[PDB]
Order: C-alpha cells, then structure tokens, then sequence
C-alpha cells in the first residue's frame, strides 16, 4: 500500500481522483474522444482523425495530465483502427495521432495501446464529490458506442479495483510482522486479506446489474481488441511516422489487472514462471501495466516468501490464515470464470472467443487449480 509505488490507500492501483480536462491546446483531441458514439455512428469519425493537426505533448505538465491524454489518444486510436466495429479496419494509424500517441506511450512506459489502466484505472470521475465510491455516484470519462455497456464494465472493474485496495494497503504489514517476529500481527494481517478479498468477490456481483453479454462481446470487445495475432491487422499497426514497420500489441483489458498477482506473488503461488503457455501469458500481461505497479510486484517477488514463513513456524492458526487468501483468491477467479462464460463464451457460440475459447478456459482453468494446489492444510 506504498506511495513509492503509486498505490492508493483508498483506490490502489486505480488512479485516484483523475483529471477530466486537458488544456485548451489539445480541445481537438478532447472534441473527438468525447463524441465516439455520433462521429463512429455517422461514419465521420476517420475523416476528423485524418485531418488533425499535430499538436505536441510540451503542454501536458503533470502524470495526471499525461494519463488522461494517453486515454483520449488510445479511444481515439482504438476507435480509428476498428471503425464502426464490423470489419472495416484501417491499418495505418495517421502521422498527426501516432507521434504524439508514441512520445507520450514512452514517457508513461506503457504500449501504444488502449490498455485497462487507460480504460479503467484513469477513466473515472466522482458525480458528487462529497459523496462515496459507489456506482451510482460514479461515471465514466469516454465510451466507443451508445449501447457498448462502457460504463457498466468500467465502472465495475473499478469498484473491484478499490475493493482490493483494503487489502492491498495491509501488505507492508504482512512483512514487518514476518521481520519482527510477530506471530499475532501476522495472523490478523492475513485474516484482514481475505476478508477484504471476499468484500471483493461481492462487488465482482454488479457486472450483471450493468453489463449485458450480447453488448460486451458484439460491441464493447471489438474495440478492446488490439493486433497481436489478430488475422484483421496480421502484422501488427503501422505507427506512422514513429516506426518504420508495423508492430504487434495486444488488446488487453480486462485481463491487464495486478490484483490477482498481487496476491498470487504475496502468497508465494509460484505462478509468474512456473511452467510454459499460461505462466507466458501472464508474464507478458505485464507489460501492459504502469511502470510503477510492475515494479511493485517485483520488490513483493524480492521479499521474504510468506508461504516459507508460515511454513515454517508449525502454527495452524497461521496455516489456516493463509489458507483463507488463497480460498478467496480462488474464489474470485471461479466466479470469473463463470463471468467470462455468460460473456464471452455463450455469445460466440450463437455466433461470434470465436469458438476459441477452449484455450482460453484452459488458460483460466490452469491458473485457478495452480492457486488451489497453494491450499496448505494441515502440512
Ligand atoms: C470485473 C473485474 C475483472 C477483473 C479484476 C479481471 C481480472 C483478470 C485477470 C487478473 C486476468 C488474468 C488471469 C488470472 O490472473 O487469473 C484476466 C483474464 C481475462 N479476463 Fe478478466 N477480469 C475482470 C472482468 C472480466 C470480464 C467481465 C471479462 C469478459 C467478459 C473478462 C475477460 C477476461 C479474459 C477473456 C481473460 C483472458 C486473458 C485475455 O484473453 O486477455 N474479465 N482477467
């Protein structure tokens, strides 16, 4: 729960109170990500792209400021690439979007893609200021479509993401306790954890009130889609006027979340490396997170190991303490699991990930039963 690391205490890895305004300078940028609906709606929107000027980056002045640009250039970008989201794509993204939308990318250390800390962990906004984080008093900076359900997904990933913060802020407290020898700290440190973290499955709840299948998997997910081994864009995007050849990005999204390895890297779930396919994945996904949240998980990776710890010690009640994270760790995938079933699944199967999905539920199926072989019982 540091602030070396840009970690809330209240919202964790989410940016906390983002920025919703650029300077008058960039109103061009600002115009056009604000009205994705009408301008993709009414097929104008490649037109406005291709006719803006450059304009520079000099005038973003502060982290926040940047984050909101980087979101504003990747709706634009994810909008210009995928069009009207029925397989008409454009291939080359313009000179006068890509330069900028490149210079910033490297600044932050993040791709040149829409990526969740865009669409989610930045694109955010208090109704009331006075009042909770709660859905009703929460709203979206930008959607792609009217009907896309961006609000109810964004929204609900981060209701999760702050859930996770109350758990996430205990973590220096798990390793002070292991490095002062403190047996009842450490325990209720860990039952702290998992009861944050099944605070968190609850939220996880409200994607049905706010998400309906046939709109994330016909609408929505056609504009999270990025081009790495995507058969629309084989070779990747051409950045024009930054890299001479195209080069592929993945367009994750939902799955780009440091939560569950946040808490698989805590509770030592040798996970990151420990095999072939799945443990790339989630390696690579990495790449896709700020800068300052990868680091994180390495400096949790350098630490102490909690699973050697409470190993060690020949304590049930510490055994049984670190048995409740990893059940609810456990949990929140299975539930996701479900989620992605009724979302991404079922739809491709009336028509369409892309019947794909095998590898994909596979993928999942992996990591969750590597989570629940971390179970310690009674050893
Ligand atoms: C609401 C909060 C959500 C969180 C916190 C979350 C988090 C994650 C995480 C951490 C992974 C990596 C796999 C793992 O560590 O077990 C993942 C993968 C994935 N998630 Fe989610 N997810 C959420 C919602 C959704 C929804 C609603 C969908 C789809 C409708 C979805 C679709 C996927 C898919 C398809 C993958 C596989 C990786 C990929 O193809 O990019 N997630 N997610």
């Amino acid at each position: 729960g540091s602030a070396a690391y840009h970690i809330d205490e209240e919202v964790g890895f989410a940016l906390p109170n983002p920025q919703e305004n650029l300077p008058d300078f960039y109103n061009d940028w600002m115009f056009i990500a604000k009205h994705l609906p009408d301008l993709i709606e009414s097929g104008q929107l490649r037109e406005r792209v291709e006719k803006l000027n450059m304009l520079s980056i000099d005038h973003l002045t502060d982290h926040k400021s940047q984050r909101l640009a980087r979101l504003v250039l990747g709706c634009i970008t994810m909008a210009y690439v995928w069009g009207k989201g029925h397989g008409d794509v454009r291939k080359v993204l313009p000179r006068n979007i890509a330069v900028p939308y490149c210079q910033l990318s490297a600044a932050l250390e993040l791709p040149p893609i829409l990526v969740y800390a865009d669409c989610v962990l930045a694109n955010w906004k208090k109704k009331d200021p006075n009042k909770p984080l709660t859905y009703e008093n929460m709203d979206v900076l930008f959607s792609f479509r009217d009907g896309d359900c961006s609000k109810g997904f964004f929204l609900v990933s981060l209701l999760v993401e702050i859930a996770a913060a109350s758990a996430i802020k205990v973590i220096p407290t798990v390793f002070k306790a292991m490095q002062m020898q403190e047996r009842d700290t450490l325990l209720k440190a860990l039952l702290e954890i998992a009861s944050c973290l099944e605070k968190a499955l609850q939220v996880f709840h409200q994607i049905h009130d706010h998400v309906n299948p046939k709109a994330f998997f016909s609408v929505l997910r056609i504009y999270l889609s990025g081009w790495k081994g995507n058969p629309q864009l084989s070779d990747g995007l051409v950045y024009e006027g930054f890299w001479e050849d195209p080069k592929e990005f993945a367009g994750g999204s939902a799955g780009q979340s440091s939560v569950f390895q946040c808490f698989d890297v805590l509770l030592g779930i040798q996970q990151t490396a420990g095999g072939g396919h799945a443990a790339q994945f989630l390696q690579d996904m990495r790449r896709y997170m700020p800068p300052a949240h990868r680091n994180f998980l390495c400096s949790l990776e350098s630490n102490p190991s909690v699973r050697e710890f409470v190993l060690s010690k020949g304590d049930a009640g510490l055994r049984e303490a670190y048995d409740a994270c990893v059940k609810a760790l456990v949990s929140l995938r299975s539930y996701h699991l479900q989620i992605v079933t009724k979302y991404i699944l079922i739809p491709a199967s009336q028509q369409p990930k892309g019947t794909g999905g095998t590898d994909l539920m596979n993928f999942l199926k992996t990591v969750r039963s590597t989570t629940e072989k971390s179970l310690l019982k009674e050893g």
